[PDB]
């Protein structure tokens, strides 16, 4: 996250860092045992780490849990990112608390001007590189598809949207991929791509959770 806060210890209790040995992305936890990311997160031998706050230092909230399963959505295309959304299952079911909670889908697709939470702990840096160890925080606005769209041509599909500022300083970066953005208490998007990070006419680019609501019920409910 670039331009943002530090979100304070255990305060977004959904996101997870998925750990191979180190951090790699972030997620959302919707359920016991079922975690969203994005497809272009997908890799062997994932384990889910809630109630994470510094992803270096255990202090003392955190559920370590191995991924039992992934399943990418059977229409993701990793050259375009359409459909860049994941399901991964935890081995066993997370205890659930007030620091690690899971988050509600959404009942309905958000609109352009929605205020929204992005969080992660991805690159804090537009031109350089600098990782942080806690979780950060970005309060950033759904904007218009017309505007997504102006700002890349060709790319935007139906099943993205772009959050963020066209005057560009405030966005997510590498390290946030997959990770949660949360509007009126529903996870509405989750973290997928761009071109750099908090460039001018360049805003983040966002799986729309919502058109994936049917798929997600429907494949938790079998599996
Ligand atoms: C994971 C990620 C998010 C974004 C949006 N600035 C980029 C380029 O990479
Ligand atoms: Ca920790």
């Amino acid at each position: 996250i670039v331009g943002g806060y530090t979100c304070g210890a255990n305060t977004v209790p959904y996101q997870v860092s998925l750990n191979s040995g180190y951090h790699f992305c972030g997620g959302s936890l919707i359920n016991s045992q079922w975690v969203v990311s994005a497809a272009h997160c997908y890799k062997s031998g994932i384990q889910v780490r809630l109630g994470e706050d510094n992803i270096n230092v255990v202090e003392g909230n955190e559920q370590f849990i191995s991924a039992s399963k992934s399943i990418v959505h059977p229409s993701y295309n990793s050259n375009t990112l359409n459909n860049d959304i994941m399901l991964i299952k935890l081995k066993s079911a997370a205890s659930l608390n007030s620091r690690v909670a899971s988050i509600s889908l959404p009942t309905s697709c958000a609109s352009a001007g929605t205020q929204c939470l992005i969080s992660g702990w991805g690159n804090t840096k537009s031109s350089g590189t600098s990782y942080p160890d806690v979780l950060k925080c970005l309060k950033a606005p759904i904007l218009s598809d017309s505007s997504c769209k102006s700002a890349y041509p060709g790319q935007i599909t139906s099943n993205m949207f772009c959050a963020g500022y066209l005057e560009g300083g405030k966005d997510s970066c590498q390290g946030d991929s997959g990770g949660p953005v949360v509007c009126s208490g529903k996870l509405q998007g989750i973290v997928s791509w761009g071109s750099g990070c908090a460039q001018k006419n360049k805003p983040g680019v966002y799986t729309k959770v919502c058109n994936y609501v049917s798929w997600i019920k429907q494949t938790i409910a079998s599996n």
